[PDB]
């Protein structure tokens, strides 16, 4: 066209690039994080099984109404990740549920991946499907009100099986980069999620080594495909020891080795990191996010994209009952504020421990 | 047991063995592939010339015409089908796959879901199709398909640095994922990185680009653990640009094509099935002949031709079943012409 | 617990810790690096412009002039030396290194062995030096050197598709090998991929290329297991080309430079020490100021200047022993000017 | 100028490309292979210890004279890899060593690498030094008469330590590619040697897996550095089990898995493969090379670059003594012809193959 250095990806249009940037900043606003309410019909069934409830469209609509219709939730929540159904759903009173987010001033988002499949020639390592027709879905989702997207990839740590294998790392890293660039082209901020699972008895150090390698590879793919980091977000695992590791580390280690590995791999042009919580308890999700943020004023916003970590108690203190909606939202604000405080490094929770004297 | 773990794993013996034999069969001496995999949209554009409504009965009678030719299997090893055609029956209620089985041809299936633009390129193309591909392959193997096709498209525009790196590895990586999913589900993948001939570039520039693309493609295949022995390559021949950078000869097509392949294709790959592109029926045969005149090669150098085998077969049919005999004449004629070009023994009509 | 093995191993606690502290010291608040690492080849040029003979006594007196300036350590954290100078003594018979030890300035050493052409490129450059580098590093550390320099050179020539991939990866890989050998032998490596300003390209094109090069450089660094915390980057500022046409404002230089670093440099890298290139002493300071006016950065954005710190020091010296004190005044002036630039608090006030 | 595709290595000058091609073909001539005589003063010191004699410049010159002055060795040997000293050396009678080769019509070659060093951040995995001043050494070596070069890199298989690590693979792969590209520009055919050591108890299949991965990486490096495969040769390890492995494997398996892994990774533009022999006995080096070539005609010449496998017994039956030069030269031609026959898949030295085992009745009608 205007013969410049032509072996590099082209720039997004001024207009689209600027909109993506603003949404991304808003998503990691001071003291705010993301609510992952994007559970599928099969996933959201299992949550309703705990509380003895049928997985009906009315029950799903009432629960998302419960969540999104909470007053002053937007104080602590910047965006909400939805499953497709919910983006086009209404509550029993007929109100579009996206407008409940609008009214709390919360940005709607949409899970766009089509799930996991095995990579052949690996030992059941996972590839994330979704690229077919994605551009066209994104246009539709933006019209529906969605301003950002989610795509989840899964890597596993199994040292003796060389596992997260090179194939696994680049399938993941490349698919995330394709996804991200299709989103941005069609005006959605991509949340890039390379979840390294915490399964196994590996040390926190091994996790740091792997998480650092994976992330270097992810960002390299991101640059290859021309992804604008300014209009994008990262949803990584925290750096923890594996689930069955006998050496039980502490929240300060989680905080240090997590911050370290991000500092080595994440360029500051990326406006923020929205941590996934994995199988962490609601409380640990907050304690560990706090320990991360006690460790600095960071070059990017270090915040949360929590589902289970924000919803677990809300479901138990609801039981499908329209009576308990008030007390269910009481708890959601509680958890939302708890993690909003962790964002600052000011969530206490509930050494300097001393019995004192006198003079 | 103490496996070198950072390496793609092997296929199970049984499936690896079946892929290998299918791939060898597909490039049998004196035989090539018939590309019959036109979509409803592309096949309508052919029927647009002969002036028949692109109906399901018209499409079935045309594929019946092609696949029901006696002695076609002497020159054709396999036939690439469209999904419809794979499950379709002719006007006498007979499955097409059975017409190929009778005539001893292996059925194949186009599995890609078409092209889309790569963002942040100048309209360079990404091939869609990976979503649900494994499940479709299982279904196609059950339907009788033993091999697959997936077309990717690259473009030579020197001044714009076309094949940009992004285009080359999006293509190369997509072909490698496709190929490995095919093989796991017992289909021989035809890996097609068509470098289009559009533009005014010289044959040497095409050689440089084709060589670069191919090195990249094969690197991706090894990455993904693709068994070359159970796979085929469908590359462009190395020609100058359509805008004729001083019009080169067929001797030059043959040399620069064979060179580029010798530099980039390991001999474990049992064969290369060339795509015709925008070549006339005769040019497709003359050039394939010039390639094979350059002597016994380390792999089978043969054809996967659609337009180059069907163009005249459409004309001597006109939809009117009075020309089913006459149409099948021109099919066998062209199939034998390219079978002879396989051997390097095809003058064409004097020279 | 049993290591994930497909990854480069850690530095010993002790060596990693020492590299980290040296690297932080080198980018101390309000401080930068003095590039005094001129080879005989190049310093013979500067002596010939001030009409002096290039003798060992003249070289020793000039480095004595520079390093013996009292109060230089206020603005200078480290000094990059040429091999000779590291083992050299003054006319008085006192180690040149001791003059830095006295001003509390850290000595460093250029360790590359110059440039050669990469074959199959159009005269694109490979930096030599890896042979025996480990053993030289041990020797240099014993001589007092705590950090190293290795210069690679890329060129922007859009038409010829310059920094070709070959050039980018040769450069990126050689820097990574160098950087890792240094760190193993207890020297902080300054990683210098200078993209030359030659040509008529826009500042945006430079940004595009500088971004691509840097992504590639840092990828190589992780490959080789380089500790970013114990390393420094010496990149070009993002400017338009020398023979461009636009008037090229200092604010645009600051913005596109900061942008490209934010996209490509992880914050574990404690600082960036900019090369001046062909800029004048003042333009080196104005542009460094414009970079730091763009507000507290995640790393220290400072300087590694030779020409930009020495030009007027040399011309207001002319070789004469009387003019030492007068030349040393001119040195401190420039050192403070860039020290202020570091804070974003230097002279330039056109608004 | 006229714009071609710029993001691609530029070709060799026609004249240089043409010369490298013919040298490479000659080096893998039918029934011929390469004699590795590139032992350093350090390496050769260990050889003379076993034959009791001292390591002097006169001893080294007499031994290389012994080897290169053998009449009719060029029937079986296409080229000889020399150490620098030897390239500029003369015998007692003032005859240059490389002239001994010209008369026997053997092409002289030169080891150009400067040895191995550890890659930091690996567990003692090896980087090959030599690129500094290599271009200038090549010009000198070509003037001295050398037409091809050798550069040895070393990888190790240690599955429990993931060991040939990505880093080891790419340092090796990239250093071989830079070496090769510089050699070709200065008119020397590079022998690219990524020796994967046989140390350990890994199976032959694991070796195949690793050798294939390494080779794919090496060739990727060559193409990106713009190396002309037509003017280059590969000196890989054969695919064998590990040294400690059980007490098992067979020569036909070495042959199959070796041929397989080369077919999957080596483009036919590469005119030939000159196998290194590692720790194999002189006979094993020949038996295995024979098993490789019994597997039908190949798309490239599969031959030998043998040092110890050609010199071990020659050295035993010389003893440093002027008297025995004829006796030793006897054994050199013997081994040289043995491997020349192995090139054809037509060597049989004591065994032959697998059938029944004699004791056959003959009932004529």
């Amino acid at each position: 066209h205007c013969t410049e250095y032509m072996n590099a990806p082209k720039k997004l249009p001024a207009d689209v690039a600027e909109e993506l940037a603003t949404t991304a900043q808003k998503l990691v606003q001071a003291g705010k994080g993301i609510l992952a309410a994007d559970e599928s019909t099969q996933t959201i069934k299992k949550r309703f099984d705990n509380i003895k409830l049928e997985n009906t469209i009315e029950n799903r609509a009432s629960y998302r109404d419960l969540l999104f219709g909470t007053k002053g939730l937007g104080k602590f929540i910047s965006g909400a990740i939805l499953f497709e159904e919910t983006l086009f759903q209404k509550n029993e009173a007929g109100v579009p549920m996206v407008n409940l987010l609008h009214n709390e001033n919360i940005i709607p988002g949409i899970k766009v991946d089509k799930g996991l499949v095995n990579i052949p020639c690996t030992d059941e390592e996972k590839s994330t499907q979704g690229l077919d027709g994605l551009a066209e879905r994104c246009k539709e989702y933006y019209k529906a009100g969605a301003r950002f997207a989610k795509w989840r990839t899964v890597l596993v740590i199994d040292t003796a099986k060389g596992k997260p294998t090179d194939l696994s790392i680049h399938e993941t890293a490349w698919g995330l980069a394709r996804y991200a660039s299709i989103c941005q082209q069609n005006r959605l901020v991509p949340i890039v999620e390379p979840e390294i699972l915490a399964d196994g008895p590996h040390s926190i150090e091994v996790c740091a080594v792997v998480t650092q390698k994976v992330l270097s590879c992810v960002f390299k793919a991101l640059q290859e495909n021309g992804v604008l980091l300014e209009g994008a977000l990262l949803k990584p695992n925290m750096v923890t020891a594996g689930y069955e590791c006998t050496a039980k580390t502490t929240t300060q280690d989680v905080g240090f080795l997590t911050v370290r590995t991000l500092r080595r791999t994440v360029p500051p042009a990326l406006p923020g990191v929205v941590f996934l919580s994995g199988g962490q308890s609601e409380e640990e999700a907050s304690v560990n996010l706090n320990s991360i943020n006690a460790l600095g004023p960071h070059p990017w916003a270090l915040t949360f994209s929590y589902g289970r970590a924000l919803q677990a108690s809300v479901l138990n203190t609801w039981q499908g009952k329209k009576e308990n909606v008030a007390k269910a939202r009481e708890v959601l604000l509680q958890r939302a504020e708890a993690n909003s405080l962790a964002t600052y490094g000011k969530y206490k929770g509930g050494a300097g421990a001393s019995l004192y004297e006198k003079k």
